[PDB]
């Protein structure tokens, strides 16, 4: 999914001095938001958890409850997201798209399609431990049809391991996709799901090329031509992630920031979930496509402390 994040372990880290630094920034009338945003933004997540622990043993206070009572809005929502242990952030985001009453499919899609099987295994485990219920049971209860089925397949976190290309198998899957969509009166979604959901990543990159070659269409155009609604978005997320997780996340960031507004929720989530994985690589793919740094888009799209914090996450 990887290569590099923007946030790194600060050197000569002292969670006791940091905890006092944060106590100071909140103690009394007012909040020193800048001292908060600068400290939390230059501490890796593991270090934020140590701070939180030091704070509680120093003052008998919950750091998270204090930040929430001192901060407000998006900047708040961003600090809260940043304090969330890495291990639980995606489970949280997933939990939260499944509740409140109405289901947020863009969040299921985004996360399930862009995380690896190894990340999904981890995610399934912590969601169960944290919410009791099974991620899988919760998706299915809130979704239906091929969209639900495609998510269930991905949730198995059982994609074939990369392994030297079987050209006969590449031609057969490309031909199968050709026959299931373009040559078919209607569509065979089941075939798309099986191939997208279980073939190895190196194998599907090859299938996508062979598919183009055979049909004169990119698989994304076919998806657009043959599917609609939630399934379409997902199939496109999966294909884009196969091709490049970074590129898909960069793209996700972009469309978050271009409307007559800003998707703060989305914006936070990708910047925070990927800061210690591949935000760096998302940076370069943002520039590469869209032509513009993420810094400026963000810089031009956001205000305040929020803006400062975001840019602090992003860099260069
Ligand atoms: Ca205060
Ligand atoms: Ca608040
Ligand atoms: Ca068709
Ligand atoms: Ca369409």
């Amino acid at each position: 999914q990887v290569l590099r994040g923007t946030v790194t372990d600060f050197p000569g880290f002292d969670e006791r001095a940091d905890a006092e630094t944060l106590r100071k920034a909140m103690k009394g009338l007012g909040t020193d938001e800048e001292s908060i945003l600068t400290l939390l933004t230059s501490r890796s997540n593991a270090q934020r958890q140590e701070i939180s622990a030091a704070f509680k043993t120093l003052f008998g206070r919950d750091l998270l409850d204090d930040l929430k009572s001192e901060l407000t809005g998006k900047f708040e929502k961003l600090i809260v997201a940043l304090m969330k242990p890495s291990r639980l952030y995606d489970a949280y985001e997933l939990k939260h798209a499944l509740k409140g009453a109405g289901t947020n499919e863009k969040v299921l899609t985004e996360i399930i399609a862009s995380r690896t099987p190894e990340e999904l295994r981890a995610i399934k485990q912590v969601y169960e431990e944290e919410y009791g219920s099974s991620l899988e049971d919760d998706v299915v209860g809130d979704t239906s049809g091929y969209y639900q089925r495609m998510l269930v397949v991905l949730l198995q976190a059982n994609r074939d391991p990369d392994a030297g290309i079987d050209e006969a198998q590449v031609e057969q899957d490309a031909q199968a996709l050709f026959q299931a969509g373009e040559l078919k009166w209607g569509t065979d979604e089941e075939k798309f799901i099986t191939i997208f959901g279980t073939r190895s990543v190196s194998h599907l990159r090859k299938v996508f090329d062979k598919y183009m070659t055979i049909s004169g269409f990119q698989i994304e155009e076919t998806i657009d031509r043959e599917t609609s609604g939630n399934l379409e978005q997902l199939l496109l997320a999966v294909v884009k992630s196969i091709r490049s997780i970074p590129a898909y996340l960069a793209e996700t960031l972009y469309y978050a920031m271009k409307g007559a507004g800003t998707d703060d929720h989305t914006l936070i989530r990708v910047m925070v979930s990927r800061s210690e994985i591949d935000l760096f690589n998302i940076r370069k793919e943002f520039r590469k496509n869209f032509a513009t740094s993420l810094y400026s888009m963000i810089k031009g799209d956001t205000s305040g402390d929020y803006k400062k914090a975001l840019l602090l996450l992003c860099g260069e």
